[PDB]
Protein backbone atom coordinates (compact mmCIF):
# COMPACT_ATOMS: atom_id res chain seq x y z
CA UNK A 1 0.00 0.00 0.00
CA UNK A 2 2.28 2.84 1.20
CA UNK A 3 5.10 2.63 -1.33
CA UNK A 4 8.16 1.74 0.77
CA UNK A 5 11.60 0.12 0.66
CA UNK A 6 13.72 -1.96 3.06
CA UNK A 7 17.36 -1.49 3.97
CA UNK A 8 19.48 -4.55 3.08
CA UNK A 9 20.36 -6.36 6.28
CA UNK A 10 24.04 -6.45 5.36
CA UNK A 11 24.02 -2.68 6.03
CA UNK A 12 23.87 -3.47 9.75
CA UNK A 13 26.53 -6.19 9.79
CA UNK A 14 29.36 -4.17 11.38
CA UNK A 15 27.60 -1.87 13.89
CA UNK A 16 29.66 -0.60 16.81
CA UNK A 17 28.31 -1.51 20.25
CA UNK A 18 24.91 -2.66 18.96
CA UNK A 19 24.51 -6.30 20.18
CA UNK A 20 20.72 -6.04 20.49
CA UNK A 21 18.75 -8.69 18.57
CA UNK A 22 16.06 -7.64 16.07
CA UNK A 23 12.32 -7.99 16.61
CA UNK A 24 9.72 -6.98 14.03
CA UNK A 25 6.04 -6.12 13.83
CA UNK A 26 4.49 -6.63 10.43
CA UNK A 27 1.18 -5.15 9.32
CA UNK A 28 0.17 -3.02 12.31
CA UNK A 29 -3.40 -1.61 12.26
CA UNK A 30 -3.23 1.19 9.69
CA UNK A 31 0.28 0.21 8.52
CA UNK A 32 -0.21 -2.66 5.99
CA UNK A 33 2.86 -4.03 4.27
CA UNK A 34 5.09 -2.07 6.64
CA UNK A 35 7.60 -3.83 8.88
CA UNK A 36 8.62 -2.02 12.07
CA UNK A 37 11.82 -2.96 13.88
CA UNK A 38 12.25 -2.62 17.63
CA UNK A 39 14.47 -3.78 20.45
CA UNK A 40 13.14 -5.76 23.41
CA UNK A 41 15.87 -6.23 25.98
CA UNK A 42 15.92 -7.30 29.62
CA UNK A 43 13.28 -9.41 31.40
CA UNK A 44 10.24 -9.84 29.12
CA UNK A 45 8.12 -10.28 32.26
CA UNK A 46 9.53 -7.22 34.05
CA UNK A 47 7.01 -5.00 35.83
CA UNK A 48 8.69 -1.93 34.29
CA UNK A 49 9.06 -1.09 30.60
CA UNK A 50 11.38 1.72 29.44
CA UNK A 51 9.93 2.93 26.14
CA UNK A 52 12.86 4.63 24.41
CA UNK A 53 11.80 6.87 21.52
CA UNK A 54 14.50 8.20 19.12
CA UNK A 55 14.42 11.33 16.93
CA UNK A 56 15.84 13.01 13.83
CA UNK A 57 17.80 11.63 12.04
CA UNK A 58 18.68 8.67 14.28
CA UNK A 59 17.30 5.26 15.33
CA UNK A 60 17.36 2.91 18.38
CA UNK A 61 21.16 2.76 17.97
CA UNK A 62 21.06 6.14 19.75
CA UNK A 63 19.98 4.47 23.02
CA UNK A 64 22.72 1.84 22.86
CA UNK A 65 24.44 3.21 26.00
CA UNK A 66 21.21 3.51 27.97
CA UNK A 67 19.55 0.14 27.19
CA UNK A 68 22.10 -1.94 29.14
CA UNK A 69 21.64 0.24 32.21
CA UNK A 70 17.85 -0.08 32.33
CA UNK A 71 18.05 -3.84 31.64
CA UNK A 72 20.62 -4.42 34.41
CA UNK A 73 18.12 -2.80 36.80
CA UNK A 74 15.66 -5.61 36.03
CA UNK A 75 13.46 -3.59 33.69
CA UNK A 76 12.25 -4.41 30.18
CA UNK A 77 13.46 -2.06 27.42
CA UNK A 78 11.53 -1.30 24.24
CA UNK A 79 13.31 0.87 21.63
CA UNK A 80 11.50 1.08 18.28
CA UNK A 81 12.65 2.54 14.98
CA UNK A 82 10.18 4.95 13.36
CA UNK A 83 9.15 4.13 9.79
CA UNK A 84 11.84 5.71 7.64
CA UNK A 85 14.56 4.97 10.17
CA UNK A 86 16.83 2.27 11.56
CA UNK A 87 15.72 -1.22 10.52
CA UNK A 88 12.08 -0.30 9.95
CA UNK A 89 10.61 0.02 6.47
CA UNK A 90 10.95 3.38 4.78
CA UNK A 91 8.12 4.94 2.74
CA UNK A 92 9.61 6.58 -0.36
CA UNK A 93 7.24 9.57 -0.49
CA UNK A 94 7.78 12.43 2.04
CA UNK A 95 4.09 13.12 1.71
CA UNK A 96 3.38 9.81 3.51
CA UNK A 97 5.12 10.97 6.69
CA UNK A 98 2.97 13.10 8.98
CA UNK A 99 2.62 13.82 12.71
CA UNK A 100 -0.31 11.38 13.11
CA UNK A 101 1.39 8.77 10.88
CA UNK A 102 4.25 8.56 13.37
CA UNK A 103 1.97 8.98 16.38
CA UNK A 104 -0.55 6.32 15.46
CA UNK A 105 2.34 3.91 14.80
CA UNK A 106 3.47 4.46 18.37
CA UNK A 107 -0.03 3.94 19.74
CA UNK A 108 -0.49 0.80 17.62
CA UNK A 109 2.89 -0.50 18.82
CA UNK A 110 1.93 0.00 22.47
CA UNK A 111 -1.45 -1.76 22.08
CA UNK A 112 0.00 -4.67 20.08
CA UNK A 113 2.73 -5.25 22.67
CA UNK A 114 0.27 -4.38 25.44
CA UNK A 115 2.87 -2.23 27.21
CA UNK A 116 2.11 -1.16 30.79
CA UNK A 117 4.05 0.40 33.68
CA UNK A 118 5.82 2.47 31.03
CA UNK A 119 8.71 4.79 31.77
CA UNK A 120 8.54 7.05 28.70
CA UNK A 121 12.09 8.02 27.66
CA UNK A 122 12.18 10.81 25.04
CA UNK A 123 14.38 13.30 23.11
CA UNK A 124 13.76 15.42 19.99
CA UNK A 125 10.98 13.96 17.83
CA UNK A 126 10.78 11.07 20.29
CA UNK A 127 9.40 13.68 22.65
CA UNK A 128 7.41 15.76 20.18
CA UNK A 129 5.55 12.55 19.43
CA UNK A 130 6.02 10.67 22.70
CA UNK A 131 4.79 13.42 25.02
CA UNK A 132 1.40 13.21 23.27
CA UNK A 133 0.94 9.46 23.98
CA UNK A 134 -0.02 9.32 27.70
CA UNK A 135 -3.23 11.35 27.31
CA UNK A 136 -4.59 8.65 24.98
CA UNK A 137 -4.11 5.84 27.53
CA UNK A 138 -2.96 7.25 30.91
CA UNK A 139 -3.27 4.00 32.90
CA UNK A 140 -0.34 2.62 30.87
CA UNK A 141 2.15 5.34 31.84
CA UNK A 142 4.04 5.47 35.12
CA UNK A 143 7.16 7.59 34.69
CA UNK A 144 8.97 9.92 32.26
CA UNK A 145 12.61 10.62 31.42
CA UNK A 146 12.74 13.76 29.31
CA UNK A 147 15.84 14.86 27.42
CA UNK A 148 16.04 17.89 25.09
CA UNK A 149 12.56 18.10 23.60
CA UNK A 150 9.19 19.88 23.87
CA UNK A 151 5.75 20.15 22.25
CA UNK A 152 4.94 21.25 18.67
CA UNK A 153 2.17 23.62 19.73
CA UNK A 154 1.54 26.98 17.96
CA UNK A 155 3.76 30.09 18.52
CA UNK A 156 1.12 31.98 20.52
CA UNK A 157 0.43 29.19 23.04
CA UNK A 158 4.14 28.57 23.74
CA UNK A 159 6.62 30.96 22.04
CA UNK A 160 9.59 29.04 23.47
CA UNK A 161 8.65 26.04 21.30
CA UNK A 162 8.74 28.10 18.09
CA UNK A 163 11.45 30.71 18.63
CA UNK A 164 14.26 28.19 18.15
CA UNK A 165 13.10 27.52 14.58
CA UNK A 166 14.40 30.94 13.41
CA UNK A 167 17.16 31.86 15.86
CA UNK A 168 20.04 31.28 16.30
CA UNK A 169 21.15 30.95 12.67
CA UNK A 170 23.47 28.10 13.67
CA UNK A 171 20.75 26.19 15.53
CA UNK A 172 17.70 24.57 13.96
CA UNK A 173 18.19 26.80 10.88
CA UNK A 174 21.62 25.22 10.27
CA UNK A 175 20.34 21.77 11.27
CA UNK A 176 17.41 21.87 8.80
CA UNK A 177 19.64 23.26 6.05
CA UNK A 178 22.09 20.39 6.51
CA UNK A 179 19.20 17.92 6.25
CA UNK A 180 16.82 19.16 3.55
CA UNK A 181 19.24 20.71 1.02
CA UNK A 182 21.96 18.17 0.12
CA UNK A 183 21.20 16.05 -2.95
CA UNK A 184 23.58 13.44 -1.51
CA UNK A 185 23.01 13.66 2.26
CA UNK A 186 25.67 11.95 4.39
CA UNK A 187 24.26 11.28 7.86
CA UNK A 188 27.57 10.04 9.23
CA UNK A 189 29.05 13.47 8.42
CA UNK A 190 25.92 15.21 9.69
CA UNK A 191 26.15 13.40 13.05
CA UNK A 192 29.90 13.98 13.43
CA UNK A 193 29.05 17.69 13.19
CA UNK A 194 26.02 17.64 15.49
CA UNK A 195 27.54 15.14 17.93
CA UNK A 196 31.31 15.99 17.90
CA UNK A 197 32.04 13.27 20.50
CA UNK A 198 31.12 10.38 18.18
CA UNK A 199 33.85 8.13 16.84
CA UNK A 200 34.17 7.30 13.16
CA UNK A 201 32.55 3.90 13.77
CA UNK A 202 29.62 5.39 15.72
CA UNK A 203 28.87 7.96 12.99
CA UNK A 204 28.93 5.19 10.40
CA UNK A 205 26.13 3.52 12.37
CA UNK A 206 23.87 6.50 11.68
CA UNK A 207 24.55 6.23 7.95
CA UNK A 208 23.90 2.44 7.94
CA UNK A 209 20.09 2.63 7.50
CA UNK A 210 20.47 4.64 4.29
CA UNK A 211 22.37 3.16 1.31
CA UNK A 212 21.19 6.17 -0.70
CA UNK A 213 18.81 9.15 -1.11
CA UNK A 214 15.70 7.03 -1.88
CA UNK A 215 15.85 5.74 1.70
CA UNK A 216 15.86 9.27 3.19
CA UNK A 217 12.28 10.52 2.67
CA UNK A 218 11.52 10.20 6.38
CA UNK A 219 14.74 12.01 7.30
CA UNK A 220 13.97 14.96 4.99
CA UNK A 221 10.36 15.29 6.14
CA UNK A 222 11.04 15.55 9.89
CA UNK A 223 12.55 19.11 10.05
CA UNK A 224 9.88 20.26 7.60
CA UNK A 225 7.32 19.24 10.17
CA UNK A 226 9.00 21.26 12.92
CA UNK A 227 8.80 24.28 10.58
CA UNK A 228 5.33 23.53 9.20
CA UNK A 229 3.03 22.08 11.86
CA UNK A 230 -0.37 20.92 10.56
CA UNK A 231 -3.59 21.53 12.50
CA UNK A 232 -3.72 18.02 14.02
CA UNK A 233 -0.16 18.35 15.29
CA UNK A 234 -0.97 21.70 16.91
CA UNK A 235 -4.24 20.53 18.46
CA UNK A 236 -2.73 17.26 19.68
CA UNK A 237 0.32 19.01 21.14
CA UNK A 238 -1.79 21.72 22.78
CA UNK A 239 -3.98 19.05 24.42
CA UNK A 240 -0.77 17.33 25.61
CA UNK A 241 0.31 20.45 27.50
CA UNK A 242 -2.88 20.37 29.54
CA UNK A 243 -2.19 16.68 30.31
CA UNK A 244 1.33 17.15 31.70
CA UNK A 245 0.14 20.19 33.65
CA UNK A 246 -3.23 19.10 35.04
CA UNK A 247 -3.30 15.30 34.77
CA UNK A 248 0.20 13.90 35.13
CA UNK A 249 1.09 12.59 38.61
CA UNK A 250 3.92 10.18 37.80
CA UNK A 251 7.63 10.31 38.65
CA UNK A 252 9.70 12.50 36.34
CA UNK A 253 13.37 13.01 35.54
CA UNK A 254 14.83 15.63 33.24
CA UNK A 255 18.26 15.84 31.69
CA UNK A 256 19.48 18.76 29.55
CA UNK A 257 22.29 18.73 27.00
CA UNK A 258 23.62 22.20 27.76
CA UNK A 259 25.47 22.69 24.44
CA UNK A 260 22.35 22.04 22.40
CA UNK A 261 21.67 25.00 20.09
CA UNK A 262 18.17 23.71 19.33
CA UNK A 263 16.32 22.46 22.41
CA UNK A 264 18.51 23.48 25.34
CA UNK A 265 17.63 25.56 28.46
CA UNK A 266 15.44 27.95 26.39
CA UNK A 267 12.97 25.17 25.69
CA UNK A 268 13.69 22.83 28.58
CA UNK A 269 12.93 25.18 31.49
CA UNK A 270 9.58 26.23 30.04
CA UNK A 271 9.02 22.47 29.59
CA UNK A 272 9.99 21.59 33.19
CA UNK A 273 7.36 24.02 34.44
CA UNK A 274 4.66 22.55 32.21
CA UNK A 275 5.25 19.05 33.59
CA UNK A 276 3.58 18.69 36.98
CA UNK A 277 6.07 17.43 39.53
CA UNK A 278 9.07 17.72 37.24
CA UNK A 279 12.11 18.16 39.51
CA UNK A 280 15.31 20.17 39.06
CA UNK A 281 16.89 19.09 35.72
CA UNK A 282 20.27 17.35 35.51
CA UNK A 283 22.45 19.67 33.44
CA UNK A 284 25.03 17.83 31.35
CA UNK A 285 27.60 20.44 30.32
CA UNK A 286 29.44 18.44 27.65
CA UNK A 287 26.24 17.14 26.03
CA UNK A 288 24.70 18.62 22.90
CA UNK A 289 21.39 17.81 21.21
CA UNK A 290 22.01 14.06 21.41
CA UNK A 291 22.04 13.70 25.20
CA UNK A 292 21.80 9.90 24.85
CA UNK A 293 25.45 9.95 23.72
CA UNK A 294 26.07 10.84 27.39
CA UNK A 295 23.19 8.48 28.25
CA UNK A 296 24.72 6.04 30.71
CA UNK A 297 24.88 8.92 33.21
CA UNK A 298 21.30 9.95 32.39
CA UNK A 299 20.09 6.35 32.74
CA UNK A 300 21.91 5.70 36.05
CA UNK A 301 20.83 8.98 37.68
CA UNK A 302 17.24 8.55 36.47
CA UNK A 303 17.11 5.15 38.20
CA UNK A 304 18.52 6.57 41.46
CA UNK A 305 15.91 9.34 41.37
CA UNK A 306 13.10 6.90 40.61
CA UNK A 307 14.14 4.62 43.45
CA UNK A 308 14.40 7.48 46.00
CA UNK A 309 10.80 8.31 45.10
CA UNK A 310 9.50 4.69 45.25
BR1 LIG B 1 27.98 15.02 21.46
BR1 LIG C 1 23.49 8.56 4.96
BR1 LIG D 1 13.89 17.92 12.84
Amino acid sequence: MVNAIRTPDQRFSNLDQYPFSPNYLDDLPGYPGLRAHYLDEGNSDAEDVFLCLHGEPTWSYLYRKMIPVFAESGARVIAPDFFGFGKSDKPVDEEDYTFEFHRNFLLALIERLDLRNITLVVQDWGGFLGLTLPMADPSRFKRLIIMNACLMTDPVTQPAFSAFVTQPADGFTAWKYDLVTPSDLRLDQFMKRWAPTLTEAEASAYAAPFPDTSYQAGVRKFPKMVAQRDQACIDISTEAISFWQNDWNGQTFMAIGMKDKLLGPDVMYPMKALINGCPEPLEIADAGHFVQEFGEQVAREALKHFAETE
